[PDB]
DNA sequence: CGGCAGC
DNA sequence: CAGTGC
DNA sequence: GCCG
DNA sequence: ACTG
């Protein structure tokens, strides 16, 4: 099957191709790390592909009829299985390894990363000490080892939490859902996300500018990164978070208060992961319809040159469970979404 | 060849 | 608008 | 990079 | 989607 939403993602805990794909993950970083975005996704889907399959592949003409995998994937593919190497990765640029020092900053991307090396820079300490930083990448750059880092899972858990007691210490009544990654079921997470609504359609309101604030007076929050609120149902805030105690480190932290209405697609979204959901929207479009953070809904609306104009029709959705349903999709607990 | 999710 | 991110 |  |  062409789709990885229909499929669950524990295909891939036993990866017989796994010399395979440690050697293609380079490459794809390689490209990733250059701004070389589509080429870097479709490798992405490959190794997924290559992760997923019931065997090791064994022939060029096996690796072709897997899709997301063309002929100079394939070619790829066999030299690894073969001499056990790919020379290709001889040839990566010097510049690679310093591209991704610089888009490991939280803030800066190919293109800043690209600028500064063209300035000259090649270190961290020399960004410190003379490149030009946004506020992002400021926070980003001093909390640089922390931010690489995964955490365990038990210190996500202490940080949901440490969101829900806050949360629920304003009204009772509010769900607070632990999403990313950690919902996925991992063993380390690179953040925390946390989703925020009230069943009873309005008392979530009010709620994200109170929380931040009693969290900062704490001093649980240390800075903030991006803050949406006012826009709009859904409020939106990324930042910087501590546990108490000694020796603890900075963590981000991702937060997002929604209606009672959109909760099942926010829950979607942010539950993830990403693969998963570019796959379930593409589906989603092809079968007439419309997917994002706030609904399910009918095609998006366009004009005689095929431009967008407006939005679809929302189709309800209570649950995640009835988004699946309406997409003719088998239900997938969110463990089996981690592609 | 152009599109690759939707905010 | 370009860059960046979830 | 792959797909259609 | 925000940020600048
Ligand atoms: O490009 C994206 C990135 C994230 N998302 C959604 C799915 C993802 O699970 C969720 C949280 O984003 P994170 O960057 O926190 N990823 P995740 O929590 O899955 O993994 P990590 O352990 O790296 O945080 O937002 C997208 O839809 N598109
Ligand atoms: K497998
Ligand atoms: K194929
Ligand atoms: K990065
Ligand atoms: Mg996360
Ligand atoms: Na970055
Ligand atoms: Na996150």
């Amino acid at each position: 099957d062409k789709w990885v939403c229909a499929q669950p993602s524990s295909q891939k805990a036993t990866n017989h191709n796994l010399h395979i794909t440690e050697k293609l993950e380079v490459l794809a970083k390689a490209y990733s790390v250059q701004g070389d975005k589509w080429r870097a996704l479709g490798y992405a889907k490959a190794i997924n592909a290559l992760k997923s399959f019931h065997k090791p592949v064994t022939s060029y003409q096996e690796a072709c009829s897997i899709p997301g995998i063309g002929k100079r994937m394939a070619e790829k593919i066999i030299e690894i299985l073969e001499s056990g190497h790919l020379r290709k990765l001889d040839h990566i640029s010097e510049s690679v390894p310093v591209l991704e020092l610089f888009s490991n900053i939280w803030g800066a991307g190919t293109k800043t990363a690209q600028m500064w090396y063209q300035q000259g820079f090649r270190s961290l300490e020399d960004i410190r000490s003379q490149a030009s930083l946004t506020t992002q990448q400021a926070i980003g750059l001093k909390h640089y080892s922390d931010f690489l880092e995964r955490m365990p899972r038990e210190e996500a858990t202490e940080i949901e939490q440490t969101v829900q007691k806050a949360a629920q210490a304003f009204n009772s009544g509010l769900l607070c859902v632990a999403c990313g990654s950690y919902r996925r079921g991992k063993a380390t997470c690179g953040d925390v996300d946390v989703l925020i609504t009230h069943p009873d359609g309005r008392s979530h309101r009010g709620i994200f500018s109170r929380l931040l604030d009693s969290l900062r007076q704490e001093g649980f929050l240390t800075d903030d990164l991006v803050s949406q609120e006012e826009n709009g149902q859904q409020q939106k805030y990324l930042g910087v978070c501590r546990l108490p105690g000694p020796g603890r480190r900075h963590r981000r932290l991702d937060i997002i208060v929604v209606p009672y209405s959109e909760f099942a697609c926010a829950l979607l979204y942010f539950t993830g992961s990403a693969h998963f959901n570019r796959s379930m929207r593409a589906l989603a479009k092809t079968k007439g319809m419309s997917l994002s953070e706030h609904a399910l809904s009918t095609a998006v609306v366009r004009n005689t040159h095929g431009c967008k104009v407006g939005p679809g029709r929302v189709l309800p959705t209570p649950t995640e469970k009835d988004v699946f349903r309406l997409l003719g999709l088998p239900y997938r607990e969110p463990a089996e979404r981690d592609w």
